[PDB]
């Protein structure tokens, strides 16, 4: 009967959907750390600087 | 999955803002030295002079 064949494919459908879910989570986690670090590094880059007061010679 | 594309463009937005920041700082530093030197050179120019006391002939 059709009942047996339906159950077999059902298991396969669940496993496939889990794979695509894993890709999206892993990619978002990788891009999270890069975007956070870039923002913090740029903030330090703009604000920091050195200034010359006076120059003397002998 | 709108979250993925958001993070990618975010990185680019930060980098562009850093470029425009650099231009303004570099230009102000260049104009600083010219404006300082011109003031001091003019102060010397106005105040300095020579005077003739007396002239004799033989």
């Amino acid at each position: 009967e059709t009942g047996i064949g339906t159950l077999i494919i059902f298991i396969a459908m669940v496993l496939v959907a889990a794979v695509a879910a894993t890709v999206l989570i892993n990619t978002a986690g990788s891009l999270q750390q890069r975007a956070t670090s870039t923002g913090s590094q740029t903030t330090n880059q703009v604000s920091t600087g050195l200034i010359v007061q006076s120059i003397y010679g002998m």
